[PDB]
């Protein structure tokens, strides 16, 4: 079955077969659609097709399906599943596995870039001690002094459940957020629990505005521990406006390193706990969402106060014209630094170049529409205006429980 | 099968039940999520009206009463006897006020039980439909502050004798493909202005042009008609910091009133059925004027506003469209013609929601409709989770009559 997708600002049809390979389910049935929702110990039993079905994959992607060479690797495979129950991937495989969870996942914008992914192999790492030095290495390779490398870092995969790798950030890099006793937040307010966490392990809080986080690691499913990440890699930028002086004053940064850590990646029925990623921002990750939305820094208010708009009737735009001056400083600011952005007009315009070329090349994208289209702006990018069709494809990255609420302590 | 609803910028959950009614299929599946996709007998009637019967008497705390039995009785007698059946006005308005309440693309549903509801079922000509038509316009208009309004026509029959109104609003500017290789006026309208100039329309040839109506009665061919220009509501562009804005010589209507859709109400279909409310800002001055394939007018006011258009990271584009709404929204505001911004109508949504939530055990919303082509999180609607399922009585899309009409 063939299915099509129309973008209603070109009239351009796409057809869709690639949703057959489809094994997972979306959370959506005939009866209700779950298209908004954010969130909607493998035996022997299961893990051979996992692991056949991913080497077919790959076989085919080399041009060696069939091969001798292919039907020795399943042979192999299924012997060292059923006598050690799991089994481990050629680096070949898993640079390719980690290439393809990428270029299936379905809310990255950035995929036109999937297969340019330097993946370090850190499955030789046994301890939180390991793990920082591999951490490191990463923020190191990828900042590159602001000429941003995609990266990612693949710890040992998961066992029998109680020995896992786990990286406790959700991002390598992020700010601490602080609870006060007169009920504001200090600092970023999506990351106070973590911030407790740390506090609680020991850490001690400088107590400021844009504190980066340490590290807290979890090596082979030993208790979690806390490092800090060496100041000097941690590329920074001052955000200031072009055009608006005062706009320095308000003392905002960001990092330049987006690094998505609380992940786990699926290739071939193995499950990589811990496999940290990055890429390079997207200008309204941080001046939108980071910067604007009410539960983060929240800062509209304090700009539009300092522009002087009439704030007194929301129909005045106060909120949207503070949002792009806010927004356009982002920008400004890292290619004044010349720390790699994208701005969300050119990266939806790749996306959709991305979409069509692997319709030809692959059958389809998988694509989550709210996801994709930018959050603000929307119907001004070509996004907005394309159909998309969302279904999930293994190798995969998946969501997986915040560690503090599963982890056994050993004290 | 009892689903939660989370807002992810206050925390609030909403349990969804209202769901296990859901009559009508999503599009989607297990294994694919089509969310994003714009179109997704006597034997079948008399289920589809005792349902719509049945939520009729519970919604007046009738249930079960011998006068809820006996309308399902005389019903059943009237489908058994003439394959279909008439809807008391009191249902009609019911039906109706629960089809715009169901609709999970709307924004505006927290107003949905004022809706004032005209029956045109007794009309039988073209001519007839549009002195009802025009009666409506000047209803819901009225003089500028707006009331919503809905005005039906006869019930399907044997898909032979259908009411059509052929304009996609009532209410539209015409397109116009020129020499040039362009498009003067709304490129969305090109082929029914058209089909107009082809059954005889003398076109003006200009940029805001008002379509005249093309009526379908009885199945019959339809027929043109001017809504006379002192009923139709414009506004002047302009905007109350660039004197410049004035002359780029935009205008826009104000009664949006949908005209192409299908209204079924207890299996019975209503195939016109226009209905009007009022404007949100972004849908005029993101969407009517900004898409690319609109009046696409952002490069002109950008060079207006002396931007740098050299790249796209200045977000040049991002600071017209600002502006340009700004100005559709103080023009409407100022001639006293009422219109909503999108975070009024958004707040005004999500209060709607906890309201049905409350009330009704679900609200039925579409996540990519609701949320605002411009601005989408600084929205609530935008960091509110949504489930989406169709509930009847609904409003429906139907083809466009040009491909099913026989001459
Ligand atoms: C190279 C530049 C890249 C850009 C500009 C980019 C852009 C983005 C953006 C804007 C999002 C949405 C983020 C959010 O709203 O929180 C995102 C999500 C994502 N991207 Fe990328 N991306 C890039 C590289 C990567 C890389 C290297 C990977 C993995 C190898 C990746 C995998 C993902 C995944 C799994 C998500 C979903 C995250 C979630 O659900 O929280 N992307 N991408
Ligand atoms: C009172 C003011 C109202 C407001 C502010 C409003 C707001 C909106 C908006 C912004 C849309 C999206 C339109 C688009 O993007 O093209 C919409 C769609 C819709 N509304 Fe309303 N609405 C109102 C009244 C009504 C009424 C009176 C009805 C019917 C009785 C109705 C039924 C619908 C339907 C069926 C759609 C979807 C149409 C489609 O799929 O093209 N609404 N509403
Ligand atoms: C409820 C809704 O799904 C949620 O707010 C989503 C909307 N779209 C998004 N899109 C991106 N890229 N990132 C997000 O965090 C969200 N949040
Ligand atoms: C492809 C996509 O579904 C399409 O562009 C939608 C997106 N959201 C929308 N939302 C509203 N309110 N109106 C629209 O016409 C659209 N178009
Ligand atoms: N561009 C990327 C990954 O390359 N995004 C990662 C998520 C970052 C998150 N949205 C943030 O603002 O920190
Ligand atoms: N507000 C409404 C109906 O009350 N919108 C209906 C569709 C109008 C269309 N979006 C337009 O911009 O002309
Ligand atoms: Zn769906």
């Amino acid at each position: 079955r063939f299915l099509k997708v129309k973008n209603w600002e070109t009239d351009v049809v796409l057809t869709d077969t690639l949703h057959l390979k489809s094994t997972l389910e979306t959370g959506c049935t005939e009866h209700i659609c779950m298209g908004s929702i954010m969130l909607p110990v493998r035996t022997k039993d299961q893990l051979f097709p996992l692991a056949k079905e991913f080497l077919d994959q790959y076989y085919s992607s080399i041009k060696r399906f069939g091969s001798k060479a292919h039907m020795d690797r399943l042979e192999e495979v299924n012997k060292e599943i059923e006598s050690t129950s799991t089994y481990q991937l050629k680096d070949t495989e898993l640079i390719y596995g980690a290439k393809h969870a990428w270029r299936n996942a379905s809310r990255c914008v950035g995929r036109i870039q999937w297969s340019k992914l330097q993946v370090f192999d850190a499955r030789d790492c046994t301890t939180a001690h390991g793990m920082f030095n591999y951490i490191c290495n990463h923020v190191k390779y990828a900042t590159n002094k602001g000429n941003l490398r995609s990266a990612i870092t693949i710890f040992p995969q998961r066992t029998d459940g109680k020995h896992d790798f786990r990286v406790w950030n959700s991002q390598l890099i992020r700010y601490a957020g602080y609870k006060q006793p007169d009920g504001s937040t200090l600092g970023d307010p999506a990351n106070v629990q973590f911030t407790e966490i740390c506090i609680q392990q020991g850490w001690k809080a400088p107590r400021g505005r844009f504190d980066v986080l340490p590290l807290l690691l979890q090596a082979n499913g030993n208790d979690p521990e806390l490092f800090q990440i060496p100041p000097e890699l941690v590329l920074e930028v001052p955000i200031r406006h072009p055009k608006f002086d005062w706009f320095k004053d308000l003392g905002l940064k960001w990092y330049g390193l987006p690094a998505v850590s609380n992940m786990l990646l699926e290739i071939g029925g193995l499950e990589f706990s811990a496999c940290p990623f990055s890429g390079w921002y997207m200008g309204t990750e941080i001046g939108v969402r980071d910067y604007c939305d009410n539960s983060r820094y929240n800062i509209l208010e304090e700009v539009a106060k300092k522009m002087d708009l009439d704030m007194r009737k929301t129909s005045s735009l106060w909120k949207d014209q503070a949002l792009v001056e806010i927004n356009i400083a982002v920008l400004y600011s890292f290619q004044s630094d010349k720390v790699t952005i994208v701005d969300h007009h050119s990266a939806t315009e790749s996306f959709i170049k991305h979409m069509e070329n692997e319709y030809r090349c692959r059958g389809g994208c998988p694509a989550d529409w709210v996801w994709i289209v930018p959050p603000m702006s929307g119907s001004i990018t070509p996004v907005f205006h394309q159909e998309m069709l969302n279904y999930r494809l293994t190798p995969s990255f998946e969501y997986q429980p915040d560690p503090w609420n599963t982890h056994v302590w050993k004290g």
